[PDB]
DNA sequence: AAAAAAAAA
């Protein structure tokens, strides 16, 4: 029949005009086709068409055709009546009162009209294909159940009229994408990825510019050719939409190590053995597990590994996963330059992905690889050709929430690399395994970078990759894929056969790293007052040789109020000198402050301060919480930690003479050997302050302590005794002599790993025929725990007006400085910098209205959920600690927040 | 009682 163009698909923002539903549908079908050819990785396209068991011109045409049917659900009365419309020639199909999403309806009508064209009635293919189109807005719906023999009617689709036009529309786009015949196979994992494709497509033709332009040349009627005109017009315009979005693939030409990295003069022992023995092993899709110490160039190795795996799997896309927004920021630069160096001269962006990437002004817009607008959008990030972000951005592809199959699509065409794997806790590990699981089944090649990593984990990781690859999980009988991990050393995994080639099997060197002097480890007992450590005594003793001959020392404390006491203690102790330098650094400083301290600190004690002689010849001490453990270019002559689990101590203590080998540092006399003094309480099973049992499992401290007393002051070889210490503290049972406390630890780990299984999507086997499991729940974390809120201290005079400074001269912003007083990214960036991150606890449940921000701010994503912390200021101008949610707060200039 | 991450069509 002649398909009437009165049926619309868009009304929003057209200035009273409407866009016909055929036209939106074709547009989508075009965009989906273009995508297929020009955007998707070659190796991806193959994985999909292979899983459909077909050729690609065909595969992309079926995909082209489907994607056009995504909004067919809009052809119901419930949807089209919303705006003014004359449906006098379409009686019947009266309102139900159900209010079905058009998407759902699409998923509902499709499985009983697709066989018209050749699809298996009840065929898993028809099953999957209509389910994934019905989920074209990021929620999947269950396969339609029905009791009669005429479900098209059971589901509402009952008018002969309306049903011809649904068919006309069905038929129109069938004609356009070339009447493609149904594939034989299609499964869940492929179909969710194909979902992402359709979604990206619905988005690209949904923009107002595109639409308003197409709005000037609407075909005059439903004729197969008026429509073939339009389908061809849109076919023509989509590529320029890719270019606006910075979507073109970043393609790097094959090269050696030395060619890729001209600048790097000498390859690393590790690097030489990778660049040599991997080209052969990279037969196709598979996994590389690299593991080695700090500063051993793994990033550079990684960029390379990726490229071999890149050619092997038709995958130029890049995602590099990092443990913090910080380490991501830095690495964004490292890869942007690597791209400028490597790309052939001849508009594809390179993305920064984390919550804060708007507040970076060197990234976000107001150059090739420059971030574009469109790509700045909310879930899009992972759709960029290359991209570097936090690991959380990727695990969000395997939690159960909306658009996780967009997130999957993005990850699919790329090589993916996660650094500092060792970082992840039990909760995140479980999330990762399942990502690795789903990437396994999807032919995406994977790189894992780490420092020393415990074996159980390494096993579990690659095991997950292989369970995904082959399509069946592991047996209790089946012989574990990993039994020992070598530090340093690498490891390759093949998809085709699941062969775990180690380093020791392809080459016997052993891998060369930096040579460095054995670390001293000194258990030092400490007296106890009121449950916590009084350290006054032992501090005067260990840092007396600093106050005399100079030096660089670092004191690490388990908690924040601790390292604040240990700063006061030290601070008074220099007021007596009176004429070393003294620094404090934890998580509780306003962002603005935290940065510059970090800056000063990685200048003095950093590698750039030895090379520039800026390293302080007078004594210098730093007092830190576990902030030290992440991303700090430091080097200290002496270090003194409180006990932690060994894994953390050995990384806390990687800083000591981290740049000794450069021989560009004179160490003080007293600084004989690289030393870690480790505080511990004096006893009366081993016991610890509650504040240590609170952050670390009592059992884990107790083991670590005993694992050290088992050496009696013997030194730790590096990098040779490190892996045996990380494996053993967990593995040995004989280190545990409190069993209640050591069973609590194992229970608490179950707790976390358990919660994570509840967050995650299904194992791909289980999603073989049913996508509905993917987005179904009843906000999900990428991290176990209560989390942090951000607080902003405002100051209040007795009037009391509100100020941003204790000097009460910068009025509190009731408004912004953009047009109409809206807040801006520049405005938020400024504002956010005075906010400080405070761990959720009972206090946040007792928040009065003067802790809840101005109404102007509720309209801003960054500012919306800020908690305001008042700090009263006297008439004589003094900051008093102030009541807020049942605890006294005081932002101190030199110490940070204090509650 | 640590640190760490976290409106679309
Ligand atoms: N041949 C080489 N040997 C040692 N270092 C090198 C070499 N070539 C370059 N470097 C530099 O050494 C540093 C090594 O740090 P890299 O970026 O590899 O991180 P890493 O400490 O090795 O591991 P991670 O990625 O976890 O930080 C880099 O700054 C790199 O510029
Ligand atoms: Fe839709
Ligand atoms: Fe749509």
């Amino acid at each position: 029949p002649p398909l009437d163009l009165r049926f619309w698909a868009k009304e929003r923002g057209l200035r009273g005009k409407t866009y016909p539903l055929v036209c939106h549908s074709l547009d989508a079908a075009a965009a989906a086709l273009v995508l297929w050819n020009e955007y998707l990785s070659p190796g991806l396209r193959d994985t999909i068409a292979s899983s459909m068991e077909t050729d690609e011109e065909h595969a992309g045409h079926c995909i082209a055709f489907w994607a056009g049917l995504h909004d067919i659900g809009k052809l119901t009365r419930e949807f089209q009546q919303q705006i003014a419309i004359d449906l006098s020639a379409y009686p019947g199909e009266e309102l139900s009162g159900e209010q079905r999403s058009h998407a759902a309806a699409t998923g509902k009508w499709l499985p009983f009209a697709l066989p018209s064209l050749g699809y298996p009635n009840g065929g898993l293919v028809t099953g999957l294909v209509a389910q994934m189109l019905g989920g074209h807005h990021g929620t999947f719906h269950p396969h339609p159940s029905f009791q009669s023999r005429n479900p098209l009617a059971e589901f509402g689709f009952s008018s002969p009229h309306w049903e011809k036009q649904r068919h006309a529309l069905l038929h129109a786009v069938f004609d356009a994408t070339g009447r493609p015949t149904p594939p034989d196979m299609l499964d869940g994992p492929t179909a969710s990825v194909v979902c992402g494709l359709v979604i990206l497509a619905d988005w690209l033709v949904s923009q107002e510019d595109f639409l308003l332009e197409r709005l000037t040349s609407l075909p005059a009627d439903g004729s197969a050719s008026a429509l073939r005109a339009h389908f061809e017009t849109s076919l023509r315009r989509i590529p320029s939409l890719l270019d606006a979005a910075g979507l073109r693939p970043i393609t790097v030409p094959p090269a050696t190590f030395t060619e890729s990295f001209p600048h790097l003069s000498k390859p690393n022992g590790l690097q030489a053995s990778l660049a040599k023995h991997l080209p052969c092993l990279c037969t196709g899709p598979g996994l590389v597990l690299i593991t080695a110490p700090m500063g051993e160039g793994k990033t550079e190795a990684a960029y390379h590994v990726a490229d071999l795996l890149g050619k092997a799997t038709g995958r130029p896309g890049r995602f590099l996963a990092l443990p913090t927004m910080a380490t991501a920021d830095q690495m964004h630069t490292r890869l942007k330059e690597y791209a400028r160096y490597r790309v052939e001269n001849t508009s594809s962006t390179l993305a920064l992905l984390h919550s804060m990437a708007w507040l970076n002004p060197d990234y976000a817009p107001a150059d090739p690889f420059a971030a574009t607008d469109w790509l700045m959008g909310r879930k899009r990030g992972l759709l960029a050709p290359w991209a570097v972000g936090t690991i959380d951005q990727a695990l969000m592809a395997v939690l159960r929430a909306k658009h996780n199959a967009l997130r999957l699509f993005g990850l699919a065409g790329k090589v993916v690399v996660v650094d500092e794997a060792h970082a992840v806790d039990p909760y995140m590990q479980v999330l990762l395994e399942q990502l690795l699981r789903w990437l396994g089944t999807l032919d995406v090649p994977v790189v894992l970078l780490s420092a020393t990593l415990h074996h159980s984990i390494a096993n579990s990781l690659v095991k997950a990759y292989l369970e995904g690859a082959r399509g069946r999980r592991w047996n209790r009988s089946e012989p574990q894929p990993v039994s020992e991990v070598s530090y340093p050393g690498w490891l390759h995994v093949d998809a085709r056969i699941g062969k775990v080639t180690r380093s020791s099997d392809v080459d016997p060197l052993p891998i060369a790293t930096t040579p460095r002097k054995p670390l001293e480890v000194r258990l030092v007992d400490v007296p106890v007052k009121e449950g916590a450590l009084n350290r006054s005594t032992v501090l005067a003793k260990e840092l007396t040789p600093l106050v005399k001959q100079g030096g660089c020392a670092a004191i690490i404390c388990t908690t924040v109020a601790e390292a604040q006491g240990v700063y006061d203690l030290l601070s008074q102790w220099f007021a007596t000198l009176g004429e070393p330098d003294l620094y404090l650094l934890h998580s509780r400083f306003p962002n603005r402050q935290r940065t510059e301290i970090t800056a000063t600190i990685v200048d003095l004690f950093g590698k750039e301060g030895a090379q520039s002689g800026r390293r302080p010849t007078r004594g210098a001490v730093l007092v830190a919480t576990q902030v030290v453990e992440q991303s700090l270019d430091l080097d200290v002559d002496l270090m003194i930690s409180d006990l932690a689990p060994v894994s953390l101590l050995l990384q806390r203590a990687g800083r000591c003479w981290r740049h000794e080998h450069l021989g560009i540092i004179n160490r003080p006399q007293w600084a004989k050997q690289p030393e870690l003094v480790v505080l511990t309480p004096e006893q009366n099973a081993p016991w610890f302050p509650r504040s240590w049992t609170s952050v670390y499992p009592l059992a884990l401290l107790q083991r670590t302590y005993t694992l050290l007393r088992r050496r009696n002051g013997a030194p730790v070889q590096i990098p040779e005794d490190v892996q045996q210490l990380v494996d053993d503290v967990y593995d040995d049972d004989s280190l545990a002599e409190d069993l209640e406390a050591d069973m609590e630890r194992m229970g608490e780990e179950l707790a976390q790993r358990g919660l994570a299984r509840n967050a995650v999507i299904p194992d791909p086997d289980d999603a073989e025929d049913n996508l509905n499991g993917l987005t179904e729940f009843s906000v999900l974390a990428t991290r176990f725990g209560a989390g942090s809120v951000r607080v902003l201290c405002y100051y209040v005079d007795t009037a009391g007006n509100r100020w941003l400074d204790p000097e009460c001269t910068v009025e509190f912003p009731e408004q912004g400085t953009g047009r109409e007083g809206r807040f801006t990214m520049a405005d938020c960036r400024d504002l956010v910098a005075r906010t400080i991150p405070v761990r959720m606890g009972p206090w946040a449940s007792q928040l009065t209205e003067d802790n809840h921000p101005p109404e102007a701010w509720r309209e801003s994503f960054y500012l919306r959920d800020l908690v305001l912390i008042p700090q009263r200021v006297t008439d004589e101008g003094a900051v008093l600690p102030t009541e807020t949610g049942g605890r006294e707060w005081l932002l101190d200039p030199c110490k940070g927040l204090i509650f």
